[PDB]
């Protein structure tokens, strides 16, 4: 009934072992032995308090591989020993119109992986993945292909799933069609890797002339805009059936808007402190559109690994131990990673003795 | 892996959480959920290092009672959800002698459970049964009837061995023998109970007239002495085949040597600090026998064990929880308690949250 993982206590976001009491598994629960953590941005958002809804102590973490060790009596989805993943949330309310036509994660009374609000058990908060066990309802657990590593799979949950779902809304996954992705970092080479993988023509508008090499090579990418060289941008204008914003940190749009065709669709995931600055005429003179988006259903997950383990798509990682978390933030934060952190959880000493 | 206990950091004998490493089930090991385990002065003397030899961080606990919750390929004599206790120590040498011949107690290299030197195991020091989950060789656990209470058998594993080992070695078993047991705490009160189970006349001896209605009483003695009375012990003289004395302050020998009939055997349980002063003639003139022992062997406990459930002997214990042992240490000392106590650590909160 004791978990162990570390947490942030206050806004400087300094990790440290934290255990705490642990939901008990209920009939349709399942038991998890965590392997595999993703470190997403948001969860560094979180543990600074940035956007101002950290409950500290914050355990942080929802790019989650893991081992089923037990499940409850009522479980039929899951057995122990099977390769399972939990992405940004564990729980919605089942009832509401969302979550009774497929689109839980649009539920108001969401729980979160990390940081979230427990409706179901008496509102306590939500410990996510920077943890060594976790129980979770079989509802909102996904099942990773065998024929993924477990490690590059962790980033799928969240980084993964934010980026497919809106591909295929959207209609921006076919052969011929090029899209724009902004901010090459976790969210960014994912969406690269997807597109390529759906043959498209990917244009990647990055802030770091530095990752040009990457960009073009090893993942693939068609060309690559440096956002704040004018003439490149320029040259550019009006090329984009779509473009996918991962940008994290507070920027214009209208450059980016400038890049779409007519009636081209942006998709923003990135998720700033600072407001967006929207004229109307940047989407009123070309009849442009803009559309936000939060990771996926639990079925849009489970999708989007299926996708991934038929085409080999995984992300690039670097995997750090738990003791290493706080460095490996501070280079998140420095932005200094190819391109996700992942950390061995269960290869971690996780308690202090 | 990472076990958790209640340790004591120094000669004050205070026990506070306390987490540290454990060592991995090997092929022949049993893993087991710790449900009780009883407190004796042993533990008290070690964590106070009254004997000098305590290695701080001390885990105190060598009277548990638990459950089989996994055990290695190679283990036969055990199977997950078998109840289970260990007792004084938990290895040995395997080769030696006294190892060799069933009698491993007397292991020049015997590994105590707690506080001991696991010499297979790079001489680690081992933590006891205050604590969550307990890894042990499948030759040095045994099994607990089921016609036990768990709670009730904890003390057996000390204070039960110590005291009926000797009964069963000197014929001190069967009906119509007259056995005195000198003292009445922890192994006095065992004393008393295994020897009514046997059938025998049961005379409680004590330097305290006070013990009477304890003796006669609740413990249902047959006779009550005391040793200061020089007329009522002149009456009792020659009448008993058998003595345990389990006193450990320093008291003459050769009164209650007197009690014996010729022949008659006299064991020493009690370890007081002042030699026992024995004139040759108070065991030449009757062919009169004096005897040792401390915990015995493995097999030693199970036979133990086995009489103790087919008789109903039970210690009578006062249940814990681990957040009042701090307190039951104290009272201990004074030995304020009727007659052990024992912690109820499955129940308990061992780690901090
Ligand atoms: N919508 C959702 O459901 C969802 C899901 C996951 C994450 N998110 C959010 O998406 C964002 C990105 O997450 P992530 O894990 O991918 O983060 P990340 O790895 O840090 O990548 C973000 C990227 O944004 C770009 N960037 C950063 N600072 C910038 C600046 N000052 N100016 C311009 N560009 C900048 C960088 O790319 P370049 O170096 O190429 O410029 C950077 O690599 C965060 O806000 C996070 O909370 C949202
Ligand atoms: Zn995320
Ligand atoms: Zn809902
Ligand atoms: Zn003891
Ligand atoms: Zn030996």
């Amino acid at each position: 009934k004791t978990a162990h993982g570390w947490a942030a206590r206050d806004a400087s976001g300094h990790l440290s072992p934290y255990s705490f009491s642990a939901r008990i598994q209920g009939d349709a629960d399942v038991t998890i032995k965590v392997l595999f953590c993703g470190i997403c941005h948001t969860d560094l958002h979180v543990i600074k308090n940035e956007w101002g809804n950290a409950m500290y102590p914050v355990v942080p973490g929802h790019e989650v591989v893991g081992v089923v060790t037990d499940v409850g009596h009522g479980v039929t989805k899951f057995k122990a020993g099977d390769t399972v993943g939990v992405g940004y949330f564990v729980d919605s309310c089942r009832t509401c119109e969302s979550c009774s036509t497929g689109h839980e994660n649009y539920c108001p009374d969401l729980v979160l992986t990390s940081n979230g609000v427990d409706h179901h058990h008496h509102g306590a908060t939500t410990k996510g993945g920077f943890s060594d066990v976790l129980v979770v309802s079989q509802d909102f657990v996904v099942r990773v292909p065998e024929s993924l590593p477990l490690d590059g799979a962790a980033p799928l949950l969240c980084a993964g799933v934010t980026v497919y779902s809106p591909m295929a809304q959207y209609a921006l996954n076919e052969p011929g069609k090029h899209l724009g992705v902004v901010g090459l970092g976790g969210l960014g080479h994912m969406a690269v890797k997807f597109a390529k993988a759906f043959g498209m023509t990917v244009t990647v508008i990055s802030s770091s002339p530095g990752k040009r090499d990457e960009a073009l090579g090893r993942l693939g990418a068609d060309a690559f805009l440096v956002s704040h060289d004018a003439a490149q941008m320029k040259a550019a204008a009006a090329t984009l059936d779509g473009i996918i914003d991962t940008v994290s940190a507070g920027h214009q749009i209208v450059p980016l808007l400038a890049l779409l065709k007519p009636m081209g669709q942006m998709v923003v995931v990135g998720a700033p402190s600072t407001p967006l600055e929207l004229p109307a005429y940047a989407i009123i003179t070309g009849g442009k559109r803009v559309a936000g988006n939060g990771v996926g259903s639990v079925a849009d997950c489970q999708a989007m690994l299926d996708f991934a383990g038929e085409h080999g798509v995984t992300a690039d990682i670097e995997v750090v131990q738990m003791d290493y978390v706080n460095t490996a933030i501070e280079r998140l934060e420095k932005n200094d990673v190819r391109y996700r952190f992942v950390i061995d959880v269960a290869g971690s000493k996780m308690e202090e003795t």
